[PDB]
């Protein structure tokens, strides 16, 4: 299987690239990110694997890099396969009330830190999670990295597809993808999970292929 790559993307912000074979198109490049506030670290998004996480970490910690939290995305293990770990390393592991519940709901350990409503700042000024409201599934979140304008889609950002449809609600994804491209247009690049990194215009191919998605059914 794929080895973890973690590549600078912008300035203080990697991204780290795990892989698991969720059979889906076979082996799937889980794209997250390493916002590195200045000496510390912030894994937005967890690899499916602790071992990835533990890498991912340790690169990071490896070159004096305190990591202060992670943040997932949504209640997947393509964005929490990590909390476990990172709980055991005594990681600020954070996770929407919604994702927590999910993940409390699928047996999975949740991230210690909880937080609700439509926007969460993980940091004041340079980690804003976002709710754009359902879509890829029901607590799916995206990070914004305002100081850099990139935003962390993750899952939600599907600019060729919708995807894994079984906890998504495509009848409010295209909302969600309208308040999601109204929100952050501002964007210089977008994030997905699974694609190379687009710009802003991924914002709105996600809508797109939301509405297009929910056209069909
Ligand atoms: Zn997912
Ligand atoms: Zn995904």
């Amino acid at each position: 299987l794929p080895d973890l790559k973690i590549e600078k993307l912008d300035e203080g912000v990697y991204v780290h690239t795990s892989f698991e074979e969720v059979n889906g198109w076979g082996v799937v490049p889980k794209h997250g990110l390493v916002v590195l506030v200045n000496a510390e670290a912030y894994l937005i998004d967890t690899p499916f694997t602790a071992k990835d996480t533990e890498k991912l970490v340790t690169w990071f910690v490896e070159r004096g890099y305190k990591i202060k939290g992670s943040i997932s995305s949504h209640f997947h293990s393509e964005s929490t396969g990590g909390i476990e770990w990172l709980n055991s390393r005594s990681i600020p592991t954070y996770a929407s009330e919604l994702t927590n519940e999910l993940l409390k709901k699928d047996g999975k350990v949740q991230a210690t830190n909880s937080f609700s409503g439509v926007n969460y700042w993980l940091v004041k000024n340079k980690i804003e999670v976002f709710y754009p409201g359902p879509g890829h599934t029901p607590d799916n979140v995206v990070v914004w990295l305002p100081e850099r304008k990139i935003l962390f889609g993750g899952c939600f950002i599907k600019p060729y597809g919708l995807g894994n449809l079984g906890d998504a609600n495509i009848e409010a994804w295209p909302k969600s993808a309208k308040l999601l491209k109204s929100k952050y247009g501002k964007a210089k690049l977008v994030v997905p999970s699974h694609s190379e990194v687009g710009d802003a215009s991924l914002l709105k191919l996600t809508l797109e292929q939301a509405v297009k998605g929910l056209n069909e059914s």
